[PDB]
């Protein structure tokens, strides 16, 4: 690939993210002043773990839908065989959701955008998963310290997904090629934006995997007893 082709890949990935980011950064930022009152938090805390599960399940399913859409728009992804598209998304879609969450997180007061307002970790008390919730908040806080641009998120999350080391890939070489081109795109763009400094500050690949594993385990326990049907966005 040439520098023009690399730059075209950059622009393409960034457009794909802009179109599938689900919530606009501008809207997330403007709504930071909109925070759940004490009585609203109490209202959430009083809800059954089952109600909080179905609400959270709905929001997670929706978020995954947008991540899948993002993948489908990535140059080359649709050219991979069906098995490999599934392997990559099965392994990475929830990891991308966790990265995307940092945009909806306010480090100033440790709150997250949830059902239209910002709330702290105590909003989720009824789940009885305080360790997991706290880890998700800590992770988001770590990422917010980097002041990720929209385009850095676009390129970083593309690379979360396009990982040739995922077990079960039938065309590993094709995935390797896509991953390498995306690494070129990411590194080239960091250079063009004087943002080289962020690479060393990104969380180790193992940190995101570890958090996602803990997350999924908790999700499986809820979804096993309480499945839910969710709207899709074509
Ligand atoms: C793209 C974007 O900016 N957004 C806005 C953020 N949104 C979103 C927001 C909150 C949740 C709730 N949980 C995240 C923790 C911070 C508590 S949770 O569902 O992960 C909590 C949970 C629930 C059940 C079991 C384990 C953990 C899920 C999705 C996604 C879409």
């Amino acid at each position: 690939a040439s520098l023009t082709e690399i730059e075209h890949l950059v622009q393409s990935v960034c457009k794909s993210y802009r179109e599938t980011c689900q919530l606009r950064l501008e809207d997330l930022l403007r709504q930071r002043s909109n925070i759940f009152s004490r009585e609203e938090v109490t209202g959430y805390q009083r809800k059954s773990m089952w109600e909080m599960w179905e609400r959270c399940a709905h929001h997670l399913t929706e978020a995954i839908q947008y991540v899948v859409e993002f993948a489908k728009r990535l140059s080359g992804f649709m050219e991979l065989c069906q098995n490999d598209q599934i392997v990559l998304l099965k392994a990475g879609a929830m990891e991308v959701v966790l990265v995307r969450m940092c945009r909806a997180y306010n480090a100033d007061n440790r709150t997250v955008f949830f059902e239209g307002k910002y709330g702290g970790m105590e909003l989720f008390r009824a789940l009885g998963c305080s360790e997991l919730i706290s880890s998700i908040f800590d992770f988001s806080h770590s990422l917010s310290a980097l002041h990720f641009s929209e385009d850095e998120i676009a390129l970083y999350t593309a690379l979360v997904l396009i990982n040739a080391h995922r077990p079960g890939l039938q065309e590993k070489r094709k995935v390797e090629q896509l991953q390498y081109n995306l690494e070129l795109a990411f590194h080239h763009h960091l250079c063009k934006t004087h943002r080289q400094s962020i690479l060393a500050k990104l969380p180790p690949k193992g940190k995101l995997r570890s958090l996602c594993s803990q997350h999924v385990e908790r999700l499986q326990i809820f979804q096993h007893l309480h499945p839910i049907v969710v709207q899709a966005a074509f």
